[PDB]
């Protein structure tokens, strides 16, 4: 009654950048409210129109684990004290953040804090931020997990049992980090299941898990639901093969992250009907997966209404980071920029917009304020958005944004972006040796990628001539596509931006970075 419910709905690798042509040529599309004219997302568009659209939402680290970490903590990913992260980055060494950060079992996170405030907390979908040591055991199918062949048939009773068993372990482990419920979970991505048949997205499976959570909330108790999609992450649902979409709408709805099960999803359209509707509206059939999702969000809104809690629920729709033009795990705009809308009938006026710089670190301090939490242990980097949400604040709430990905750090203002890349000791030694780096599919390279992941580095560098430039300065008014390095043309401005970067770097104890902070 006094505390609003929060439903946080997150897609995976979905830029806000619209694709202004009928064939998207291997790119994701954003929602209709982001300006894509080729999609059909009416429920989500109406939620956005009847709430607040943020046109300059960013993430501090544009790669899955790091973005998710920040979302659920309010802190920069470079502050993680996760077990794997600290083994890679002992005190006194620079950090190289990628998919290697996790929630710490004895530190604050949003879910733990909301539980202390009296919220029932629920988790559905993709994690990527819990127990990376256990993730390694999942990938290798080591105890406590059970093993199966990559080509195994999940209808096979012994195989189905193994995959179900592995899914139950993650449900239990996720609830050690502040959740009262966890179901429809993925430890990481579809890849890490190592099974061809279940290497498919399943909107319905996770949606039913979400609705089951909402059903079990007592009507007078506040709740928080973290609803984390796999879509449209690789293998992308839009991939057309033999006239079909085998990773999305034409996959078997019986295959899911827990194996095989014939569940009743008749409260959603059939997958065929989804495709039929998009084709009838002369919208892009490759991206019918967005309408598939729209209906799932529609079922959530229907359930909230039926329970009489819709008007006092804050629904957030966003993505963890972009992947436009292979700019995932870079500090270019196709990684940083994400869709963001917020809908809350009793707290946000409709037809609202905010164009100031906001960041994923802002979600936790915002929700904490709405939940009446005033005492936290771990310092928060983000800012509460509640004055923006209430329509009181129409100015910028910060002078600049900070970013970090692997060997790269960056800052941006409204009009300028600065990126610095500085090498770890191991990379620097290979560079000194004159030997090339062993690359993805034999694409060896002279200089390090920002990240250790050679697949991401290969794709991020392939059509980006400036990728390896150690100092990059872009004017966002004369060069929105970031094709012209002004570092040597505007040295005074570069120095001004370096000051802003240093102000953020010095807040990470025992973390050097090139000549900014010496080892
Ligand atoms: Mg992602």
């Amino acid at each position: 009654n006094k505390k609003p419910n929060i439903v946080f709905i997150l897609t995976d690798d979905q830029s806000s950048i619209p694709i202004n042509k009928p064939h998207s040529a291997g790119e994701s599309r954003p929602f209709g409210f982001n300006g894509d004219k080729y999609v059909h997302t009416p429920i989500i568009d109406e939620l956005a129109k009847n709430g607040m659209i943020f046109s300059n939402a960013t993430v501090s680290t544009p790669v899955c684990s790091a973005s998710r970490y920040s979302i659920l903590t309010g802190r920069y990913a470079g502050r993680s004290k996760g077990s794997v992260f600290m083994k890679l980055h002992p005190k006194g060494k620079m950090t190289r953040v990628e998919n290697n950060v996790e929630l710490e079992e004895d530190q604050d996170n949003l879910a733990k804090l909301l539980q202390k405030a009296g919220y029932k907390t629920g988790f559905v979908g993709k994690s990527h931020i819990i127990d990376h040591n256990l993730l390694h055991k999942q990938e290798k199918q080591l105890p406590p997990f059970k093993s199966y062949d990559k080509k195994a048939n999940p209808k096979d009773p012994e195989v189905n049992k193994a995959i179900h068993h592995n899914h139950e372990i993650w449900c239990k482990r996720i609830q050690d980090f502040g959740f009262d419920y966890a179901n429809g979970v993925y430890a990481a991505n579809l890849r890490e299941l190592f099974n061809d048949s279940i290497n498919v997205h399943n909107v319905e499976w996770k949606n039913k898990a979400a609705l089951d959570f909402i059903d079990q909330v007592d009507k007078e108790e506040p709740f928080f639901l973290y609803y984390s999609e796999t879509i449209p992450h690789g293998p992308a649902p839009w991939i057309r093969r033999g006239g079909k979409y085998p990773y999305g709408l034409d996959s078997n709805p019986s295959f899911n992250g827990e194996g095989y099960d014939n569940n009743d999803y008749s409260y959603l359209p059939s997958r065929d009907k989804i495709k039929e509707e998009v084709k009838r509206l002369n919208k892009d059939v490759d991206h019918a997966w967005l309408t598939w999702f729209d209906y799932a969000v529609g079922a959530v809104v229907k359930k909230l209404k039926e329970k009489g809690v819709y008007e006092n629920t804050l629904i957030v729709i966003t993505s963890d980071h972009g992947n436009f033009d292979y700019e995932k795990a870079t500090l270019y705009e196709g990684g940083l920029e994400v869709p963001l809308a917020m809908h809350w009938p009793n707290g946000i006026k409709p037809n609202s917009t905010y164009d100031g710089m906001v960041q994923n670190i802002d979600f936790t301090p915002t929700f904490l304020e709405l939940a009446g939490v005033t005492k936290v242990k771990d310092s928060i980097d983000g800012l509460s958005l509640t004055n923006v949400l209430a329509g009181k604040e129409k100015k910028e709430i910060r002078d600049y944004l900070f970013f970090e990905i692997g060997l790269a750090r960056g800052v941006r203002t409204k009009d300028w972006k600065y990126i610095a890349v500085r090498y770890d000791e191991a990379s620097q030694r290979i560079v000194d040796s004159g030997k090339m780096f062993k690359g993805y599919k034999g694409h060896d390279h002279k200089l390090p990628h920002y990240v250790r992941n050679g697949h991401l580095g290969y794709y991020g560098a392939k059509d980006h001539p400036l990728y390896f430039d150690k100092n990059q300065l872009f004017n966002r008014v004369t060069d929105p596509e970031e094709t012209k390095n002004l570092y040597n043309i505007n040295s005074k401005k570069a120095d001004e931006m370096k000051k802003k970067l240093l102000e953020k770097l010095v807040t990470f104890p025992d973390r050097p970075f090139g000549e900014f902070i010496n080892k």
